[PDB]
């Protein structure tokens, strides 16, 4: 639980960087990451 | 491309109330929703 709180915080953080990134690659990898974390998030 | 950001602005608001309601059901529908808007972003 603390876990679904370190793999939200973590993805909020991710989804942060990908939104920097879009105002290629660095965007991809992300989002790429931050769906683990929600799916970890989503099993969790 | 604005669209890539209405959806990760939105799944940014989203992971948010998943957040806040891990500190049941609608944290479940959250990060779904939330999921949902990023595969927009990645495929976006």
């Amino acid at each position: 639980e603390e876990l679904l709180k370190q793999a939200l915080q973590q993805a909020q953080q991710l989804l942060q960087q990908a939104q920097e990134l879009a105002k290629e690659e660095l965007l991809k990898q992300a989002l790429q990451q931050a769906q683990q974390l929600l799916q970890q998030a989503q099993e969790l």
